[PDB]
DNA sequence: AGAAAGCCATTAGAG
DNA sequence: TCTCTAATGGCTTTC
């Protein structure tokens, strides 16, 4: 298991704050940026979506 | 069609 | 011990 950085999990969470989901292009792009796989990336927002369901 | 991506529930590792 | 979340696996959906 990999622990996200500060700067990673904040990344993320801006861009979260406009598209709740990612384009094929878009997610290699932030691949790239933050160093972590696309999987990663895919995962992470199939989370975060999860949370906001049941968080909002 | 079939490959790619998403929904969920659940697991388990890090601090 | 306990919390939070990276990751996993099986279905289902989208293209």
């Amino acid at each position: 298991r990999q622990t996200y950085t500060r700067y990673q999990t904040l990344e993320l969470e801006k861009e979260f704050h406009f598209n709740r989901y990612l384009t094929r292009r878009r997610r290699i792009e932030i691949a790239h940026a933050l160093s972590l796989t696309e999987r990663q990336i895919k995962i992470w927002f199939q989370n975060r979506r999860m949370k906001w369901k049941k968080e909002n």
